[PDB]
């Protein structure tokens, strides 16, 4: 049974609610982005209207085989009427195709559902600037002040400088980057651009990337692993055993691996600066964990909410424990007292 925080009151709508069977009263199922915890339940046998971005609809048709007649892609930044209700999709600054949804209820209430997002001051000049929001359904993934991490730009600068130094010292070094979902593509694209290489990967991952509307993508990626010196592997293989095994397969072309694991936050963030990050090393293999986040830090979240000044907040992450729920509620009250709304 579908939980309340996935239902939009005063409508026939649900958000990211495909794992509950037929939801009573639901006339349109929205999907914020193509991550498995959110799409769980969708397949080629789904027969209700799915509303989403163009990029999410490309993934639904090619990866999950949802039939075309049930996919309803909407442009961004554009007022649309869905089953008699005005909606707008906004860029969420998460993975490719990820959106936030503004719903303009028939009674005058305005609701923002963030999906998954990484808040940014640029959102203060979207279509959100133009009217009041009553209710906020908020991605609270990192809603605690211990969760700090650098800008995406600082993390990419570290990765490119690290990779270019290593491969210039040793032209026989291979770079490997871990992946298990869409998102974080800048990591491996930026590294391959500084090295003058295409990124090599499995046929399954190439297919996924070909759905993402990235400009000039045919110039940047390939299934020909022999022609590439930046390889993508599943995240599970980014360990000394898995990398040893991969290096064997490369036919003595390479004699060293430099590997990256883009994580979200890890507790090494509470002590170390990005500049000071060091790898784990075993022989001719080195592994860097880099804190590349596609979710808001605590400070970015707080700034967004203090600007938006919603009347009510409904968390959508960390909702399963009383201690999490009480922590989040205390921060919301702090923010409201400090700002004066
Ligand atoms: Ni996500």
């Amino acid at each position: 049974t579908c939980p309340f925080y996935k239902k939009i009151p005063g409508t026939g709508f649900t958000v990211d609610a495909f794992q509950y069977g037929v939801v009573e009263g639901c006339t349109a199922y929205f999907l914020t982005h193509f991550h498995s915890d959110h799409y769980a339940g969708l397949s080629k046998h789904f027969t209700f209207p799915v509303y989403c971005s163009e990029i999410t609809g490309n993934l639904l048709k090619n990866k999950l085989h949802v039939q075309e007649q049930y996919i309803h892609p909407l442009p961004l930044d554009t007022e649309c009427i869905v089953n008699g209700v005005k909606v707008v999709l906004l860029d969420a600054n998460h993975c490719p195709g990820a959106v936030m949804i503004l719903f303009y209820l028939p009674n005058g209430t305005v609701i923002l559902h963030t999906g998954d997002f990484r808040a940014d001051p640029s959102m203060e000049r979207s279509l959100l600037a133009d009217q009041k929001v009553h209710m906020l359904y908020l991605d609270t993934t990192y809603c605690s002040p211990e969760y700090t991490f650098p800008s995406q730009q600082e993390v990419i600068r570290f990765a490119i400088n690290t990779a270019f130094e290593a491969v210039t010292l040793n032209p026989h070094a291979l770079v490997v980057c871990g992946t298990y979902s869409i998102g974080k593509e800048k990591v491996f694209l930026a590294i391959a651009d500084v090295l003058g290489s295409k990124v090599g990967m499995s046929q399954e991952k190439y297919k996924t990337l070909q759905c993402l509307n990235i400009p000039e993508i045919n110039s940047l990626i390939t299934t020909d692993m022999c022609s590439s010196l930046v390889h993508l592997l599943p995240m599970m293989q980014i360990n000394f055993k898995g990398l040893q095994s991969h290096l064997k397969k490369c036919g003595g072309k390479y004699n060293q691996i430099l590997a990256f694991r883009p994580t979200g936050w890890t507790h090494s963030n509470k002590f170390t600066r990005i500049a000071d990050v060091i790898p784990q090393t075993k022989g001719n293999i080195s592994i860097y964990g880099i804190p590349y986040s596609e979710h808001s830090s605590y400070l970015e979240m707080k700034r967004f909410v203090q600007w938006l000044k919603p009347q009510k907040i409904i968390p959508t992450v960390n909702v399963g424990t009383w201690k999490s729920r009480s922590t989040m509620e205390k921060y919301f009250r702090e923010w409201k007292l400090e700002a004066g709304y």
